[PDB]
């Protein structure tokens, strides 16, 4: 098991690590039909999504996913720093696995 | 995948773009029978709901529709600026399918 | 679908209108069986009930039930104004159907 | 029905008011396999649990406990009085049955 | 049952107490399948996990377990003084059984 979320990063293909350490600028979310996402920006521009639940996911990641945008959504709203994002690169917006916040 | 609210509400028929720029002015929830519903109103006058699923939504949008009510009542309590709303036009109120929200 | 919570009651037989435009005073639940409700108060003496889920319940209704008194219990901790609620008459304590928030 | 905790908790058996007038001094919980439960506690040295899950409780307790222990955090957290607890007396800690909060 | 952390901790193998008190000083969360957990991290480096849910989990957890995800997520973020945590030290990060915060 990994240690920290750069070393967890590091478990999986596609991905990349991003340091933020700001505040959420935006924080979006979706209920519309095949659209049930968030996206989040930061200042710098960039902009992150969580997917939409589709087959690549495996039945564990379910409630992760819905945990991810309860995370993104009360961390906007207190203007919590976020350290770091593990995501994957290999869709646009570039798509949260993991996400670290501190100081 | 679209990056921002607006290229979301936009892949989809019968839905507009309001932007608020301000907190929400009231919320309202109801548990009655046929109405398990939200609404919200913004100082402008403008009424949108959140409406009662329905067979109109699919399976995937049952969560979602739940997380909006959480997002709204939250949000009302912050006093958060919404940006953004995407709209479905075609109800009275018109019914939210998308927020955003930004400083 | 109704615009506002007075007009939503309206939709149903043995409601009314109460008119708080204050916060809530006092918030109690019980997890003990066939008692798994809330009740909260306002300095002004009144008082309201959550029902315990029941017959008289439809199945949609069940997780409005469980959000309303998620509802209830953050209004009363950050001293939330209670604008209206639409309750039922014909139960003691009046049944809580919906809740209206405005500053 | 009845309209406040004393009331409620003289419905059952082997239960007793305990008035604190108090924030919560502790809060802990457990994930431990057999101990999934809350503990907590007042600056006057009280000790209370929320039970483990057992075939003591009916059907309709199992979302009431689990309300009940996220009433609990959030209580402690926010610093919130505690009026009055109704309890089991017939288990160690006594184990809690409702909870009323109020300045 | 257990009347505290302490003891509660005692009740299994492969357990210890750790003394804290101190907030949190950072919160990861992960979606990544087969990492469905969280990370957190005290000032002086010690770091916690919460473990995926696993073969070495009984039913009863699995509440549990997100429910403890949920209460670390939040004290990070009101800054919550924790005063003990018991884990397993059979893992590494050593893994949360139990959480107690005092002021
Ligand atoms: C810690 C761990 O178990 N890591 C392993 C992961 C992991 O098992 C899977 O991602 C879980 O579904 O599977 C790895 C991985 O890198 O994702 N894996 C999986 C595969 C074949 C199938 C595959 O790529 N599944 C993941 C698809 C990705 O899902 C992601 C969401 O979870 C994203 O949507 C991403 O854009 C998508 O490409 N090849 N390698 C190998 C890695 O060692
Ligand atoms: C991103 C994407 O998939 N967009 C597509 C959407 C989408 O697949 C469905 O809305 C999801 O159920 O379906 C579209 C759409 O515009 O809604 N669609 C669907 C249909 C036939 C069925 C249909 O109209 N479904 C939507 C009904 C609408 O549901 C909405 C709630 O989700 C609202 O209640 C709205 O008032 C109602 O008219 N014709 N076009 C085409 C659009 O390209
Ligand atoms: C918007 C809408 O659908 N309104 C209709 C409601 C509604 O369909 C039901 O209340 C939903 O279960 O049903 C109405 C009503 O006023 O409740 N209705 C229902 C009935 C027969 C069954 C009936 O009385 N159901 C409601 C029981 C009430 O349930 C309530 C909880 O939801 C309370 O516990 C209340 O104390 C109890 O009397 N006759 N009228 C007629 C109303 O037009
Ligand atoms: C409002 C109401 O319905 N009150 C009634 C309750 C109630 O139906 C049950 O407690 C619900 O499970 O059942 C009462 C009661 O006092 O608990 N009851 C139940 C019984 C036989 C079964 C019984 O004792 N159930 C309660 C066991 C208690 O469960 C509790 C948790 O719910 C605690 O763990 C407590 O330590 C334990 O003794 N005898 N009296 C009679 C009381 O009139
Ligand atoms: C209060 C209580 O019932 N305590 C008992 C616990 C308990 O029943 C189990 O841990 C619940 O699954 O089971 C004890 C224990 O110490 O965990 N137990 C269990 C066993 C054999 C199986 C076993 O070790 N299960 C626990 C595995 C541990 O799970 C943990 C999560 O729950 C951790 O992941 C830990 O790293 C792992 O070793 N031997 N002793 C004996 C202890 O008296």
């Amino acid at each position: 098991t990994p240690q920290n979320i750069t070393d967890l990063c590091a478990e999986y293909h596609n991905t990349q690590i991003y340091t933020l350490n700001d505040k959420i600028f935006s924080y979006t979310e979706s209920l519309a039909g095949k659209r049930e996402m968030a996206i989040i920006t930061f200042k710098n521009g960039a902009i992150f999504q969580v997917e939409v639940p589709g087959s690549q996911h495996i039945d564990s990641q379910k409630k992760a996913i819905e945990r991810m945008k309860d995370t993104l959504r009360i961390a906007y709203l207190t203007e919590a720093k976020v350290e770091k994002l593990c995501v994957w690169n290999n869709k646009t917006p570039h798509a949260i696995a993991a996400i670290s916040m501190a100081n």
